[PDB]
């Protein structure tokens, strides 16, 4: 049917479908386009109180909540998606990830390098797309696939 991990699904509001994948969180109304050894993803972090390592360049001490990070994480996808605010900009401004300083960039990796559901959500995501909310042992993230 679909490019792997997508699933249909029926919005609540409005009873139109849309489409969803479980791998990368995303979601969206149009039917989804169409694996390499290497991709290159920018991300951005928001950390909690239960993250690995609760502190971060922009705070000494994380003290929020995990439920309060996936609302600030659940903010800034809908400014990118609006067009309000672009992806490298609100992670220079707001990642808990040292990488906020290359606006998010990672450079390029193979699987066996990052935490699992970083890997398996950036693989699953096509040149150009954004993921959901994906958890991890450091935070919630937010992918950009960029090659
Ligand atoms: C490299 C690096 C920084 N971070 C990338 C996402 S992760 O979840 O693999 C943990 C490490």
């Amino acid at each position: 049917k679909l490019p792997p991990g997508w699933e249909k699904a029926m919005s609540r509001s409005s009873g139109r479908v849309y489409y969803f994948n479980h791998i990368t969180n995303a979601s969206q109304w149009e039917r989804p386009s169409g694996e390499p050894a290497r991709v290159r993803c920018s991300h951005l972090l928001v950390k909690h109180s239960q993250s690995r390592r609760p502190s971060s360049w922009r705070q000494e001490k994380i003290t929020r909540t995990k439920e309060e990070a996936l609302e600030l994480i659940n903010g800034y996808i809908q400014k990118i998606k609006s067009g309000e605010e672009d992806f490298e900009s609100l992670a220079s401004q707001f990642s808990d990830c040292s990488s906020a300083k290359a606006r998010g960039d990672l450079g390029a990796f193979s699987r066996g390098q990052m935490q699992k559901p970083f890997e398996d959500a950036s693989f699953a995501l096509r040149t150009g797309e954004m993921s959901g909310p994906v958890f991890t042992d450091s935070g919630i993230h937010i992918i950009l696939r960029t090659e």
